[PDB]
């Protein structure tokens, strides 16, 4: 019943969206991958957001936009519930595209997360506050990560 | 049951920043607790504190506040079950480069980074709003109000 | 006759906008001053742009938004003709807000100019390609600037 | 009947120049591609600028120079009408060459644009304020970009 | 009987760890290599430190963590003796991960050294104030390095 | 019996030096405060280092130089034992003077610590491996700091 | 016999120029202070340079321009002998105007020096290769500096 | 007769050093290439400088050191006449090693030039103030660079 809308500005971002989606599927969380440009197809984005917003189910938007990221703040100020910004990595201007996701006005509150798997995890943990099944899944995932590190210590320690 | 936000800062010096976050949560009617604890200097105290909060049978978020190199947000985040939000205090040092210590988490550590204290409070409300209608109404009023003032600034001095 | 629409993201940008407006007036160019947020008042901004775009006259938009500038690319993607981005100055993250004005997607082409007086000049010089009166005022303005520097040197 | 003069500081810039040229051709806008150095061949540049400035037709200059960009300001202070700065991409010093294009004195007003297709698009949109054939070409272009995005979404 | 505990946050840091390990061995210094994350395995790390802190021998901790380095400060605040931070290299964000190792609070004092062999050299030179054999080993090492540069100049 | 030589490149660094000295006093550690430029008075520095190096007591050098720090590496390459770099703070070029302290060649291994009180603490903690009086002093210090934080929490 | 021409792009840099002049006066070196813009009064700059270039005496030019520095490259491309860029200090964009002075094309070789006093000193030291009176003056100046440091250490 | 002493902190710098040399050879200016570390071999660098400082000919030093450049200011604070700092390129920390060459104390005044061919050209142009042959060579050189550019346009 939770839904995560993965909304990217360009078809060029699809590979970054697919990393987020794969990880969401591991948590058993439903997702939808969509494309719209805040700069070029603003009204198409508004229409889309209106469609998803009308759904009576707990939702999150994870917004993906390279270069100067207008999409994440655009979606965040339109929709009611929480959103997550997860821009694709860039080395242009030594990663300075990140400030465009960071520097929001008062009243715009997307959660910024750099890594696609971590964006999925944050989504899961947001639902987990009220969804016991998803909390069980997160618990398993993080315990597994921790056990692997301890197992690496046991195996490789000298 | 009633949402709780634990606002956990690494130093009593962070109180100003924490109080900004707390005051904003109050306007959403969301209960908070403000606490102090250092990931560097008082690790076992933080762990003990977090076990106490985690045993509470209500939906919760942690907002974690640490200046300089932020070890606290990732530390809290890796220990607790639910989501957390990092909202570091502002700093000019090294043209603001302390932000990277909040951004650059390992795989499997997923705190939500938000810069402004009022926006950290906003995000916390919006997370709960997915399930809490009272908070969703409060959020809608707040956001719509923000929008109205801008439209009103335009009408009042557009020329 | 030309119109420059000066659209800013917040009322706090007013002093920056008036520096631009001030200078447009000296070029004999009509301007309008408006406020609208690309993040918080999207439909309102889309609704204002449609009104201006229906006007049968040569028009430019100058867009002013602090912090992460979404406004410039949002407006520029919506309107037909040219636009100019002129963000207010900031020292946040050693001026790193500038990259949000610089890094546009292919197909979004605002002209970035830093100084308010230079945004106005650029707007004047765009009209000047087709407006002889605006061309004369610009020739006058630019020669004055040059003559002052030469005079300054003359005292030395 | 507009003309865009693409002027680059080095023949090494030619790849970048041609990208701008190729795009202008799609808008049906005539262009010239020239080479000349603001630091090493100043009189060759000025002589060129004089010949272009004497043409009675609307014109823009797109100025391309790597490293510390003096060329865009040189051109812009010489010619009457608008100019556009479009420096080639560089990763030297985390891309800090961009600041030499940004940081103009008062009275020097080139339009900074990063992407060569957006420099072409901006020039088209500047002429579009008065050239209807061009306005039409821009509209078809921008609408095609928008429709492609919406098509990409449809597949999903 | 010095001991250097080489503690890294992930097995993906092992190649960097083995560089410090190798160099320490050249100085005759016993090491232990361990894995533990301050973010993900805080209580495991604590347990591990308490064990080493109970040893009555002179000890250093060299702490390795990529991205945002919480491990070095975490360890340093827990243990009584000196520690050394030696993060694995990175060009992400122009190397900005370094600040997470530099910016400690007052009362947290790990020694930051970039290069793994210099982290080993620092460790040695630390023990050398009281340990004559290590002091002789460091002497030989540093004098050789100097003699080689003088030798390179002599071939030229 | 431990000694710390605090060597600064200029009398204008004395404030920073004095912060380190005052803190060393609180750990019961003898210091010398000295002035010598690597760039301007290189032979004076060398002769001074020889005088201290001739002492058979365990010792550290804490080296202070603003701007491009050549002093830390110069001293570190000359002396046998460990040294600590503690540059004075600067916001010049957003703090980029720090790179001159970070970027040592292979075989130069000064401990970089930003804050003067943390430089003193590192020093104490280095001696604490073998000097139980100093370790007692460091235990008091760190435990007091931790207890104060926990006390601050208890008020909440 | 030598002459240093101090050429600034704007009268707003006068204070910076005077610091350079004051220091050159202590070396006994004649200077001229002038103003001319690379972007706005190129002909005027060329005319001035032609006048100084005719003088049969050893000369340097020290070129001062804030923001994006085109001036130093412009002068250096024009004049036969060496030049020194000494831009005014800015903290805008973390000091990134400095890259506009660094990033010269092949064939354009101004010597960059940050500090006004050090620009004066470099100038003196260039003429000193052939001028023994200026060499004697530099020797005294730099020996005064060293002795000041050595003297500061002897008290403190 | 001018002499340029090209002094590098390490043999790994030789590539950069040889680029400067090759250009100086085009001007007819004699060079020496030498190695010494300001960190590790300070008393050797100091003894080397004393040898060059004793030659009665106009001289410049071009100093080359990667990473945190202590060498340029070290040599500049010892020798009498002008020096030129020309560090090798590096992408580390977005090029931030450059600040170690820029940020000299008052009384230390090496000329910073980035490109090896430009360090050579600056060296030539310093000598050119008093050396007519070298002045001639520089006019030929700079006119040739401008001619090639104008030629590029003509094709």
């Amino acid at each position: 019943r939770p839904l995560v809308i993965i909304l990217m500005g360009s078809s060029s971002d699809m590979g970054h969206a697919e990393k987020i989606a794969s990880e969401l599927k591991t948590f058993g969380i439903e997702y939808a991958i969509r494309i719209g440009s805040a700069h070029k197809t603003a009204e198409h984005v508004v229409s889309m957001l209106k469609e998803y917003e009308a759904l009576d189910r707990p939702k999150l938007y994870i917004t993906i936009a390279g270069r100067s990221n207008a999409l994440s703040g655009f979606v965040d100020g339109f929709v009611k519930g929480a959103t997550i910004a997860c821009p694709p990595p860039s080395d242009s201007f030594a990663g300075a595209d990140i400030y465009s996701s960071l520097r929001m006005p008062s009243g715009i509150s997307p959660a910024l997360v750099l890594e696609p798997k971590n964006a999925a995890l944050l989504a899961a943990r947001i639902f987990s506050l009220y969804d016991k099944e998803i909390a069980d899944s997160v618990k398993s995932y993080m315990e597994s990560n921790a056990q692997k590190i301890i197992e690496d210590d046991s195996k490789l320690k000298r």
